């Protein structure tokens, strides 16, 4: 449990 987006999916990064 532990969905950044932001590392798994980049949203902004």
């Amino acid at each position: 449990f532990l969905p950044i987006v932001g590392l798994l999916k980049s949203l902004l990064k």
